[PDB]
């Protein structure tokens, strides 16, 4: 699956984009993270062409209400990019152990 | 049933808003928040019209005692939203 | 009972105003929450007027110690505000 | 019965401050604190005047190393301050 | 082995780097620390030749997606570095 | 024993300097720390001239990858500093 994300400086701006994203296309919202500075990021997985459209509409709704800084998509997430980023669906590592 | 929120720089603006918000219409305050930064956000959920009123009161009520950043209401939050954001009635 | 609250940008100013605040008149320091940002805020609850005297003086003493962001008071803090901000009696 | 503080933008400017304070006079360093924005505060307790020499010396040692933002001292802190502020003797 | 890292302002730029790093060459992505004002840093470890191919590609691909604040590889970090920084093979 | 320390803004910068720092003279990296705004420090102890040279190399190594806030040495840390700062050998 593709990785879509947008990062905003300003939460409210973030939630709105997350709303429009998951509304735009067939993409789930595998979570969000903030890292200080007021910067904070939301991330989604889906059909590549889904995550493309969602982010696109995400950036829109974001610019409208707040300060959007960056948006980007990644058709080919590195496998091991996960054990390190909230980019995960729950592969049930722990609920997978039983 | 709907979701209104406002984003400040300044806690004291955010608390004033909250207060105008609930006090302005029929909408329960479901989450405050922070993102490092000095920025933090308050949340409410009620009738579409309810949230627009309180949002309107808070934005204004904060305009006066500090920095306002953002107001918005989302009439019909996508379900996915809630599992991620502090946005539900517990 | 009313709610007084001051907010600054620097802990020193802050613990300073709270000290006037509590010294000025009939009020009790009840919470302090930090947004990081270098913004920090204190909270006290007296009879409305005891929170005006109290604040007024707090912001003063603060400003000499440096950078102050907000002062404000709310005589009748909406009820469910308590359950979301460190404003509560205890 | 004397409470000296220093506030810096930068840790190494504060670890210096404290080092000179404890050294200058007979005041007991009862805790550090940080509040985002790279601001943080060192606290010390002693003889009123002893807090004055110690502050004057530590403030001054930081102004050389870097970013100094606050130096104050309260000879007679309310008791409310202890239970909320980390100035506690321990 | 060698240790290369990239530091960004922005998590997104960051996430892209790592992804282009782990792709560019024979390197294992071993860490991501994070600090204030949204600077987050990313660790990797491999052939010193290989930590170059990667830091170069990860530096680049961030460049276009946002704010890069530093690239560097250390061929042979001291053993100390290990016990005080997220570099270690876990 | 003394104390060398070299504060930054930017982690990667701080890594290179802890490395070279510990690589310059004989000294022990006793620990690190951040306090927001993305300032952070490393802290080592060793024979006092150890620290002079090491700090001094970390400062150069640092001045280049990124931005350096503070270097300093305090040959004779007041024993008190140590129960409040990540300064000790544990």
């Amino acid at each position: 699956e593709a990785l879509g994300m947008i990062e905003t400086r300003g939460l409210v701006a973030l939630i709105e984009a997350s709303d429009a994203m998951v509304k735009a296309a067939r993409v789930k919202l595998v979570g969000v993270k903030q890292i200080g500075g007021g910067l904070c990021t939301a991330m989604v997985r889906g059909d590549v062409a889904a995550c493309k459209a969602a982010t696109d509409a995400g950036a829109a709704a974001a610019q409208r209400i707040g300060e959007l800084v960056s948006v980007h998509v990644i058709p080919r997430p590195h496998g091991d990019l996960e054990e390190v980023f909230p980019i995960g669906l729950k592969g049930d590592s722990s609920n997978l152990h039983h």
